[PDB]
């Protein structure tokens, strides 16, 4: 198991535009298109992203391609983030995957706000951080997914995804 596979399970895969859990237009593997309520706006972002007149449908290859960019951008956002980098540096391989997922789902900015959990992760206080990560809108809105990520931080294994 790895980051790709992990996120592939959490976001699923869709070839037509759809609305995420917060109601925003997305496509492929959790690729957010726009927060705008406009479908056109979304089709436009899509075409721009793919480089062709898609008409709201892409192929599996295009999907995967966006997916790779999105993963790369996420690591990259972590590495550039003054609050994130240190955390990420301190963690083992499995747990890093967990931080990346969170970043992917919520943006670097979203993640950097978990100051307190971040601190705990850095100190390797596993059970404590898990409890703190849980007191969040994030956990309340997408609890199953959040449970997966948290277990991951807690145990440092992939058990939650097997
Ligand atoms: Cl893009
Ligand atoms: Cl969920």
């Amino acid at each position: 198991m790895n980051i790709f596979e992990m996120l592939r399970i959490d976001e699923g895969l869709r070839l037509k535009i759809y609305k995420d859990t917060e109601g925003y237009y997305t496509i492929g593997i959790g690729h957010l298109l726009t927060k705008s309520p406009s479908l056109n706006a979304a089709k436009s972002e899509l075409d721009k992203a793919i480089g062709r007149n898609t008409n709201g449908v892409i192929t599996k290859d295009e999907a995967e391609k966006l997916f790779n960019q999105d993963v790369d951008a996420a690591v990259r956002g972590i590495l550039r983030n003054a609050k994130l980098k240190p955390v990420y540096d301190s963690l083992d391989a499995v747990r890093r995957a967990a931080l990346i997922n969170m970043v992917m789902q919520m943006g670097e900015t979203g993640v950097a706000g978990f100051t307190n959990s971040l601190r705990m992760l850095q100190q390797k206080r596993w059970d404590e951080a898990a409890v703190n990560l849980a007191k969040s809108r994030w956990y309340n809105q997408t609890p199953n997914r959040a449970k997966r990520v948290i277990t991951t931080f807690r145990t440092g294994t992939w058990d939650a995804y097997k």
